[PDB]
């Protein structure tokens, strides 16, 4: 029964929204691992890089489901069953962030008046697009054998 | 200042990505472990901390502007802040958020998803009181 079809559910939905909730939460707890880390805090900070991988195998159940049940990678929109089609989604993600998202951040983060938040920006955006080139050339070697 | 500007929500948006290309990139790497790649896999993972470079870059932006933390809308100024945090966090997805989407998964028929959904509920809720007791070592 792991193979039924999610397409079209609010499942499918709560899946994804479950994705994106895990993956902030391992984020976040690792960030403030270091606040306690330097504060001399080695307790909280080991608890919250143990709850930390919690949050890992939450996101990564969310994926095998997402995959299962004929649903698309949350952040691209793009099927994820295979190694080449996973290359491709990620290529899809690094494309979006280069060529359109992290530019139009850096042009609005100049156009308010933050120009130190528009040179990070400018820099994730070159780093995206390394990024792509770099899973581009791996592509290429997976589809070349 | 930052607050209520399109900048705010930009990185807002930018972490959300950030730390989604993370784990996508981390659980695509378990796949070319199986597979063989391991050129491909040490790829995925160098570019992960990449993305983890980026997301914590974000978090540095929007602690220092006076944001709140993307996931809760909760101050992350001090550690006691960012534990209340984590606490707010995990208390709704106890609460509301994990029961909700279990009880949605079994009206629609996906009873296996819908274990999933309430084992997380029963996880998330651990991880609040584990939270709670650590607030309490803190704030006394
Ligand atoms: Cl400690
Ligand atoms: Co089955
Ligand atoms: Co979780
Ligand atoms: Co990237
Ligand atoms: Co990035
Ligand atoms: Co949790």
């Amino acid at each position: 029964g792991h193979m039924k079809d999610l397409k079209g559910t609010k499942t499918a939905e709560n899946l994804k929204q479950g994705f994106i909730g895990e993956s902030m939460a391992n984020r976040r707890y690792l960030y403030f691992a270091k606040r306690a880390d330097e504060e001399g805090y080695p307790e909280i900070a080991g608890l919250l890089r143990s709850i930390a991988e919690g949050e890992t195998a939450h996101a990564f159940g969310h994926l095998d489901f997402i995959r299962q049940g004929g649903l698309t990678d949350p952040a691209t929109d793009k099927p994820i069953g295979t190694l080449e089609q996973m290359i491709e989604s990620a290529i899809a993600g690094e494309t979006y962030e280069w060529t359109q998202m992290y530019p139009g951040f850096a042009k609005v983060a100049r156009e308010e008046g933050f120009p130190e938040v528009a040179e990070w920006f400018e820099t994730l955006a070159r780093a995206e697009k390394s990024h792509a080139e770099k899973f581009q050339n791996v592509l290429k070697q997976l589809k070349g054998g």
